[PDB]
């Protein structure tokens, strides 16, 4: 049983030959699926970024020249056939509407007398993934889930509100190996745009007169299941693994599904052939994961096609966490009686092998300071203390709790992230200080911590409002902390402050800058609230907003991406390299996994717990086997020409990923 037919329509730019506008006929919201490339949406995004235009670097001996195609030599009256010529290379674009889908074929032909090598070959696909405001986002923008799957590459653009129709792009000839991001910066809408995506073809060697062809289909679809079915119908494949992060010794099952059986399907594991089993239209590999590190599974099929999955093998998860807490204790806690920040857990430069003192220039000093998000290290050590009872952690926590109470907060519970207290008074910071205090009660017993938690939340309520959207508002912990102490006058007063927050979230709905870590913590809060009160109005709102949360997450066969929310700015604001661009994973992705944990308790639907476990498991790649950590993985091949695919060398705020990992897996 299903729904509507939405033929792809477009406007061709008569000067460039690019697709200016991409719409789905019969869409009641008439969304343009690409960023407008005439300056009218963003001043700095002009016609050179139009859909179907692109670039390559041509190398002949010592001669290296980058070329960008933009002005056709020939263009059809309808714009469906376009020919560009840049040096020796002809770029021919053929477009057709086949049964309501757009089929585009790009050919690259060496017209010259000498062989040529082409590097960094890419086509712009400027999907409308940006965040101008909540109303436009929900109705008229799309989360763009990109899979660099070679011959089986795709893009699944889910409208942010989850209203159908959605859009899909499936590669049916040639391959896409990666993508790049263009037009990011402090002067280019900052955190509010994902930028302009370009999809990278393989590097080519073209003899005189030889061609390389890329073909894709663009089409409307009705959601992830529909997208996957259509992807298969168009002759592509879907790769998936039982999971994407393994402990050493575990068995992996990697599956490659097609519509019809693949011919001569072969596979490799880090470049080494491994046996593939074929049953009908499933090929699968089953192997032990015997060595720590990256594992890439490649499938080779139908003569010249390939695709892959990215998995990670860690030594052991318990030990990874232990080693990380020891590193926080022995290397990221300031132990200098002379320094005003004495007890703090702090930002750490992994290249420099020292605590980062926030004294050199950078783009935003307050995001590299002594508190604010850095409280997650405290919550992590507390949770790890509860599971192991290492007295050296108790000693370190006692000192941290003193640093926070004595130096970050005033006597009146006004909360800062800096010992001087002459910087921003935020809102977000109060929830984590509060969570640290309630958590410290479980360590010792002192009911004073519990009062500090309450008086911190009350100070936030006084100053900011009742409907302040904020990450990790500690409802279930707050109340169990109060009740367990026996301060029953407080377990009602606070509960009623949370209930007044619940109702304002319910009144707002999806109206409220739009991003993952506004939407998700709202739902985290309303789900904990329902578990305490029982009020059906709150669980109703959770269910209504769940699809909107889920739309941030792809199902690509990579531990970097699988159920990992699209976030693309924290590298700039929190990292050493200060790179805007896709961070996969970034640790706040694990809030979504917290939502799924609670949602699984609210309903009895245990498949949300399995998903919860998947999300947090995938964030384990931010933690290394010597106890070091990274604040972000920069995912794309390049960002504005700057090479990415690296872990940012600062350990900053990422330890919340382990906080939510232990919540999901141990209830802590």
């Amino acid at each position: 049983l299903s729904a509507g037919n939405f033929p792809v329509e477009m406007r061709i730019n008569p000067s460039t030959g690019a697709i200016s506008e991409l719409t789905l006929k019969g869409d009641n919201r008439s969304m343009n699926w690409v960023v407008k490339t005439d300056g009218t949406q963003y001043p700095w995004v002009k016609d050179n970024y139009g859909w179907g235009l692109g670039y390559f670097t041509v190398v002949k001996g010592r001669e290296t020249v980058k070329r960008e195609w933009r002005i056709p030599v020939e263009i059809s009256p309808d714009g469906m056939k376009v020919l560009y010529r840049e040096g020796d290379i002809r770029i021919l674009i053929k477009r057709e509407i086949k049964q309501g889908d757009l089929v585009e074929e790009y050919s690259f032909t060496n017209e010259g007398e000498e062989p040529v090598s082409l590097y960094d070959v890419a086509v712009y696909t400027p999907f409308n993934d940006n965040y101008p405001d909540a109303q436009q986002c929900i109705n008229s923008r799309a989360h763009t889930h990109i899979w660099k799957g070679g011959s089986a590459a795709y893009v699944n653009a889910i409208r942010m509100g989850d209203f159908t129709p959605h859009l899909g792009l499936v590669v049916t000839d040639g391959a896409i190996r990666n993508y790049e991001i263009w037009e990011r910066g402090r002067k280019k809408a900052n955190s509010q745009t994902r930028g302009i995506i370009a999809l990278d073809l393989p590097d080519l060697l073209l003899k005189p007169g030889e061609s390389y062809s890329l073909e894709w289909h663009v089409f409307a679809h009705n959601g992830n299941d529909d997208f996957r079915h259509k992807l298969l119908e168009k002759g592509s494949v879907l790769v998936s693994c039982n999971k994407y992060v393994f402990e050493k010794g575990e068995k992996a099952r990697v599956e490659c599904r097609s519509l019809e059986p693949l011919e001569a399907c072969t596979a490799k594991m880090n470049g080494v052939p491994v046996p593939v089993k074929q049953e009908g239209n499933l090929c699968f590999v089953e192997v032990p994961m015997e060595q720590a590190g990256e594992v890439r599974f490649d499938f080779y099929y139908n003569g010249n096609k390939q695709t892959h999955a990215d998995c990670l093998v860690i030594s052991n998860t318990a030990d990874l966490i232990r080693k990380r807490v020891d590193f926080i204790r022995t290397r990221q806690q300031m132990n200098n009686p002379s320094d005003l920040r004495d007890g703090a857990y702090m930002v750490y430069d992994n290249e420099g092998d020292s605590i980062y003192l926030n004294d050199t220039p950078n783009c935003n000093p307050v995001d590299r300071d002594e508190g604010a998000e850095r409280l997650g290290m405290g919550v992590l050590l507390v949770k790890q203390y509860l599971l192991t009872k290492d007295p050296e952690l108790k000693q370190s926590l006692l000192r941290y709790a003193d640093f926070v109470r004595r130096k970050l907060q005033t006597d009146n519970y006004v909360t800062y992230s800096s010992v001087d207290q002459k910087n921003r008074n935020r809102g977000y910071n109060y929830m984590w200080v509060a969570e640290l205090y309630f958590q410290m009660y479980k360590v010792t017993g002192d009911k004073q911590f519990v009062t500090d938690g309450y008086k911190t939340l009350k100070s936030m309520f006084q100053q900011f409002g009742y409907g302040f959207y904020a990450i990790g508002i500690p409802v279930r912990l707050g109340l169990q902390s109060l009740k367990e102490a026996g301060m029953k006058k407080e377990y009602t007063d606070l509960r009623n402050d949370f209930i007044k927050t619940g109702d304002v979230f319910v009144k707002n709905g999806l109206n409220y800058n739009y991003e993952q870590s506004i939407v998700a913590p709202a739902i985290q809060f309303l789900a904990q609230l329902y578990l305490e009160t029982g009020s059906q109005k709150y669980l109703d709102e959770v269910k209504r907003q769940m699809p909107v949360l889920e739309a941030f997450n792809g199902f690509q066969p990579s531990y970097h991406l699988n159920e990992v929310a699209i976030r693309h700015w924290d590298g700039h604001w929190f990292g050493k390299r200060e790179l805007f661009g896709d961070t996969f994973p970034h640790y706040w992705s694990t809030i979504t996994g917290a939502v799924y944990y609670y949602y699984a308790l609210c309903t009895g639907d245990s498949s949300y717990q399995k998903r919860a476990e998947n999300v947090v498991r995938n964030n384990l790649c931010l933690f290394f086997e010597d106890g070091k950590a990274s604040c972000a993985y920069m995912y794309p091949y390049k960002i504005d020409g700057v090479k990415a695919e690296f872990y940012d060398p600062y350990a900053n705020d990422q330890d919340w990923a382990l906080v939510y990992y232990l919540l999901v897996n141990r209830g802590l």
